[PDB]
């Protein structure tokens, strides 16, 4: 565990969730933002944002805003990681029905996701040459939707996938973290990710293993999720995967804190996020001499 630090990724998902909830529409969500879109150029990061005026399952009219920090743009092979910073409105599935109107912090539910990705973009900082291009994506309005409408989610990486910020943009494999941070996650094969980039799936699980996290990364089947890879995969044709805290053997899939008033700062383990982030540098670090 040379390369990555998870004190400061669990700082990173402390200070997201300071500002409040990440909110599509509220104060704490456009501050956030100043300061993610801040503190990636801080990393040398080239930071573009990309945002428009969309209309969610429900008529709310969303300010989305997504996050695009690149290095090496002119490279032609690129690496491509993604995560989604906005926080759901409710945490709709607390244990007490009163909880169902109002707000939680999600510190795993979009915030383990760009803070490990914002220490990874830290590590990039300091590399003298790199022979591969790196976006780093910050998708917004990934869960604002409702579950019987599964295309009301992941709108952010659905514009993006169809209008990226580049014309005929393309990198050679992505990689989505949501929700990496929960103490006691199991990481298991996504269907689609599976699917769509076999050999994208197996050599992360084998970094994993060969650093010892197996406890983690669990190689085995999981659940077929719709996440922010899927639009990815089918309007740019990449491959992609999900690193996912689901388990076919949870009441709801996901951990128990999820769209719970529980999914915040105290649910957050540094062991996790360190498995992740130094499984995901260490096949960054192979993939990119
Ligand atoms: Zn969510």
């Amino acid at each position: 565990a040379d390369l990555f630090s998870a004190d400061s990724a669990y700082t990173f998902v402390q200070r997201q969730v300071n500002f409040g909830p990440r909110i599509p529409g509220t104060a704490p969500h456009r501050a956030c933002g100043d300061w993610l879109v801040a503190t990636l150029r801080s990393f040398g990061a080239a930071v573009q944002e990309q945002t428009a005026e969309i209309k969610a399952h429900d008529g709310t009219m969303l300010p989305m805003r997504n996050i695009i920090a690149s290095y090496r743009p002119e490279a032609t092979g690129r690496m491509l990681l993604m995560a989604h910073w906005d926080t759901r409105p409710v945490c709709d599935q607390d244990a007490n029905p009163a909880m169902h109107t109002e707000t939680f912090d999600g510190a795993d539910d979009g915030g383990s996701g760009v803070g490990v990705l914002l220490e990874i973009a830290r590590y990039l900082g300091q590399q003298k040459d790199l022979g591969m291009g790196i976006d780093i994506v910050f998708f917004d309005t990934e869960d604002y939707g409702s579950y019987g409408d599964d295309e009301s989610w992941c709108l952010g990486s659905q514009y993006w996938s169809r209008n990226p910020h580049v014309a005929g943009y393309k990198a050679e494999a992505g990689i989505l973290l949501d929700m990496v941070g929960a103490k006691g996650a199991t990481f298991y094969w996504e269907y689609f990710s599976k699917s769509y980039a076999p050999g994208l799936i197996s050599a992360v699980w084998q970094t994993a293993a060969a650093l010892g996290y197996g406890n983690y990364f669990i190689q085995a089947d999981g659940g077929a999720l719709t996440d922010d890879h899927v639009p990815v995969i089918k309007n740019l044709g990449i491959p992609c995967i999900d690193i996912i805290n689901y388990s076919s053997k949870n009441e709801h899939g996901f951990g128990d804190h999820w769209h719970t008033q529980r999914d915040n700062m105290q649910i957050i383990d540094k062991n996790v996020l360190d498995a992740v982030g130094e499984t995901v540098i260490r096949y960054l670090d192979e993939q990119v001499k």
